[PDB]
């Protein structure tokens, strides 16, 4: 019945504890949709991609035509793929699915096949300077009812490492108006992680799922070894073992370890993962609605993965807004090959700016049953938190060589 | 708002010109859905699969949970895949999507991404005893506005061959209460088809799309040769070149010809086509909503094909009911990598039994905009046409060897 | 001399402790043959496939022409392969071999190359709630003279798991008029099986063959790990490690463990196993006469397997009738690459309905030396046990996701 | 009922127009079986293999146990495979199948699945010094009702070539008490064959099947070219294009031509053909009952070939005795993937020594319906034709280099 045309769209930028960029699409029927467009450390490039280029092309279009607009933006940009490009496309896609649900009077998961499960298992983030500190935090997460917990500890002798900070229920690495410089030592790291997992199993037991993020810092043969060393402790996954622009990079890892492997939070399209999937080089795909081209495209990534029993493990750090989390949870509740959802808690100010229907209890989340995504933005409140430039950190080897953070 | 539970389901069997089996699923809200379950020549095996086994398990279920029921039936059968199994699953799936659209107040294509195109290109079926007869019929189809036409002619010296009969706008091969026996000669066939295409281009010109169905009758190296011989005439596709249970069977064909290849009307799951697709051995995938596990599963087949620029070419013979055609047209209007839709006209009695919203004009079809699939069944009218046993034909070589029909 | 034509055939359905479907083919010479057509949980779909479609085509045919009828039904169905299709074909094939033996005055094994061995080694089924319970039952089987024993134990903390029940010499999972729902936890399972095998070797010693059925519940990399963990205990096989519709699914398993692998009880044709065999991904093929197209086709599966030193390990649960067991034992005694035969004991009522010549003693079976298969059906007795609907169970993960049973 | 033990066996050697070696196996029930053991040009090596080694091991064995004796001889020889070894094994195997049929009171084809066809298509042999001579002979074969004809012509400027002689309905190359020396020129040959096929199609037309035997004389890239040059004339096959000990040798041929390829008359086991078959490098497999390990083993070769739509094309030159031809025709009538049977006529003296039931009419043969193979040997008549040493020819290049005949 309702046949809404897009009449206006705008980018809202706000910093309630950290930067978020949001797309709002309005139709002539008064129904609107929201999409996350946040790209941590490069936020204003996406805002411009949208405001200056994409939005003008949205005006007048049939909001029902989700696939058509996806293809129009993907093919029509001419220069294909990429983090800025695909995040802009995701934002439009999310917003259109939001609108579709509102028109249908159904939550988005009902449009994607309905619920495949009763709730969405998440993991939280235990970090500490020492192994003892890390295990103590993990015990707290376990008591709170988390079924899965990521472990990150300090590397002895090294001032910093990925995932360790003063924050407990999250990790906010974009912490400075210029990139914070870190120093990395692979040898020390390879020896500490197995000791961490040993101590963790001793205190937590064997039912809880234990995860670890390598954060791009190993070569393939080094990752193969870390895998071998962690097998005794049965990790749920080892994530981002080695840079993956070359999709053959995981071959040596898979040849040498049975530790389950996860990758892809920085992937922006199926083309970044096609060979990793088809060659059975990974067990979990980490791509997200916001960074890999929205619900439309993420469903295709998941479908390819399903053929090889690879499961979804969407990235869920703080730099994905509650709009992204809402979309992710609708995707998670409905996708058949769901694995796990990452859950870092947002600041209270963030929750206030983005009121939402999704809930967390007893280690499980649910997207809620409001029409569409079940999320909104309080524009008046958002206007009170001005953008503040903040970069992700960089990492160098001890001789000064640029390395992977 | 509406949360319908399945309260009853039943199989309706009717023969308005030919046999059709239809599943009707009723919910406690009064909304119902329809699914085609027709499996030509083996119809009552699916009716029993549904009535005796599947239907009892449907009662009480949440009709919104399409994916859950698909997986429940697919995995839960224990014995996986197969023509009877997957047709029963398709029928349930179609019916649930029908219900979903009705609940949403939207035509099904609006749930599958919206319209990717303004209409759906179809092909019709020109057949004749001689090449001259065949080309004359093709000229009529072309004048009627068909943009694409399948050509089948008699093989000189042979009493019968696939696709040639007294019927003009369709072909009804299940014509006897025991399988009609045919005699096949490959040598004569390989020499006639290139002469047919030569004559066709001479009269029809080069804009019209010309198709040919080999109907499983060649070895791979023979199909490679027929391809080479047809390249000059630029066929839109050569279909079912060789039996494909062995998915390596298309390798020699693809090595030796650039004629576009189509296969898969008899496929019932993605597992029948995964290697043909990933190895780039075909250009069009012919699997249908009714025989390959419904909309849910056919979308996954299409998504895999899309990665390799392979397009959909759904089978559309008379033994797929208007319920299947409605679903196919919703799929066709929304799938991004649509290629073509086969369209054989149904008998008037069939149209009367299955009133529908889909339309045909100027070589193009459209699913219409009624909620759900836009199809119904007139049960009182259906009851007046009793089931009549009818088998597909068989084919033997001249020495009597069982062969492929 | 005798040249029998088929004059009639019929499907007999009976439930002497569980459902069985049997095909009886009568010839004009008075000689008849029997074939099992039982497809657990979907029985009436095969009965209809036979009664309504296949049987009409059998009438008048030369019963000597076994290959011709196999090809006629396989190719002639048009829609190829599948559990209902291939079980119907198997039933006809078994019945025709039965007839052939009767005409020749020889047991069927004498037509298949003669005896390759003096008897057929079988395995029995030890199950228990605890490891201690399971090992105690295994000790009893070992004392009874079984040379091979399958071990299944409960998963601590989980109400149910595959293969564990109150029944000792068999396992009857189709136990309800709707599918029983189960809840699955992979983590707990992966830790219990190695403890079971450790305890088993401690009590049983190292000569006995010990088997385990994973029953489709692991991903490939998980199965690789379970394999690594079980190698110390030298399992005879680990069965159905991961769903195998994708035949590449066993690649990661084979890469990482030397535990012998078995698969295929649910396969219905050689096309389900060709790549698993040719790529040397398994050690035993489990396909059966009744579900994979009869003696004619199972011999071809075994011949392909033989080239790679892969051996037969026919499935032998209670849902394969004594008619199937008779055929299996004739196949087993004659096939060169025989590995083992599964043997679950039938209820006394079942044995009464299907009198047979095959015997069991000291862990070994033999098909007997009666003409044909050496099995009959007491139709009067069968008529007293009416069909009773019963489904195989389903399995879900703890979040409710449909999973593999 | 009858359970015959082998009591004696003997080798009969006779030369009714050419050398034949025959194995006769006698049982204590008085039933006997015959097997061909003729290995052209090396006949007495097989006679000794049998008389001195195999026969002593046969005495006392259960004649019903065909598979057991096959494996016993194949594995038990220790030194596996080979022309002398496998011909001895074939002779035993043929003789045991002969016995099995006699015991069953059935012709052998009835034990191998029954008849798959009404008769067996054969090809005859047209040869001439000039192309004109060759085509004239072919016209005669065509008039006589042959559906398929091999063409061999002289190479202009060359005194001899394979397949050309004064004999019309056969070719007897083992013609001297020392190997006849021939001189070969590849260049001249590559230019003459396409002219032969051109002339043949001009006179014979396009329905008849036309075959050509390259007889091992080309390199792969040369065979690829000859294939390309013959495609216009649609040869039924091009046989033995290049020596095939290296099974990769056919790769370049298959890459470059769609002419159908045949190989394998000199193969003695499936191991000589496994890769040619699995890599889809040939269309017809030419191995015979007598040289590739009998009926038992040839059925396995055919079954592997069937998976790839490769058909049988048994070699049938005069040096295979009527005992072999009888076995071949029982195999041919029953094998599902039959392609064609070679038929060279034997001398009248040969037919007198080996009375048989098989017949030829109108280009088709049939094994007949006598129990067993339907062949016998007249020992008194055989005794009147003494062995006469005769070698196959050799071939050298013009510089004297040893080459392939
Ligand atoms: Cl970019
Ligand atoms: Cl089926
Ligand atoms: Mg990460
Ligand atoms: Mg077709
Ligand atoms: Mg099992
Ligand atoms: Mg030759």
């Amino acid at each position: 019945s309702m046949m809404p045309k897009i009449i206006d769209a705008k980018v809202i930028i706000t910093c309630p504890g950290r930067n978020f960029v949001t797309l709002k699409i309005m139709t002539d029927e008064g129904v609107y949709g929201l999409g996350d467009a946040t790209l941590n450390g490069r936020e204003l490039a996406v805002a411009s991609y949208l405001t200056d280029h994409v939005i003008p092309c949205l005006i007048g279009r049939d909001a029902h035509r989700i696939e058509d607009l996806w293809q129009y933006l993907y093919k029509g940009a001419y220069w294909r793929r990429g983090p800025v490009t695909m995040t802009a496309i995701a934002a439009v896609d999310m917003a259109l699915w939001d609108i579709k649900g509102k028109i249908a009077g159904l939550p988005v998961y009902q449009l994607l096949g309905g619920a495949s499960r009763e709730g969405v298992m998440v993991y939280g983030h235990a970090n500490g300077t020492t192994i003892e500190d890390t295990v103590k935090v993990a015990l707290d997460y376990q008591a709170q009812g988390y079924k899965a917990i990521r472990l990150q500890c300090g590397v002895p002798g090294m001032a910093s490492t990925y995932g360790v900070s003063k924050d407990k229920y999250f990790y906010e690495p974009a912490d400075a108006d210029l990139p914070t410089e870190n120093i990395w030592n692979t040898s020390k790291y390879l020896r500490i992680v197995p000791e961490l997992f040993k101590a963790a199993r001793e205190s937590l037991g064997w039912d809880v799922h234990l995860l670890h993020d390598i954060h791009h810092r190993l070569t393939p043969i080094e990752a193969g070894r870390l895998g071998q060393d962690l097998e005794p402790y049965r990790p749920f996954w080892l994530e981002d073992a080695t840079p993956a622009e070359n999709q053959e990079a995981f071959r040596l890892i898979r040849q040498h370890t049975t530790a389950p492997l996860a990758v892809g939070e920085i992937f922006n399209s199926i083309w970044d993962a096609k060979d990793l999937i088809q060659n059975q080089l990974i067990d979990y795909i980490r791509a997200t609605v916001v960074h890999a081209g929205g619900i439309t495209h993420l469903r295709r990534i998941a479908a390819l993965a399903d053929l090889y029993q690879i499961r979804t493990g969407c990235h869920g750090a703080t730099d994905l807004s509650p709009v992204c989390m809402a979309a992710a949870l609708h995707f998670d509740l409905s996708v058949p090959n769901f694995g796990i959802q990452e859950y870092m808690r947002h600041m209270p100010e963030t929750d206030a700016v983005f009121p939402h229907a999704y809930t967390f209890a007893d280690g499980m989340m649910h997207p809620g049953d409001q029409p569409g995504l079940g999320v909104d933005i309080d524009e008046d409140l958002a206007a009170g938190y001005e953008y503040k430039r903040a970069f992700l950190p960089v990492n160098r080897l001890e001789d000064g060589t640029m390395f992977n953070w």
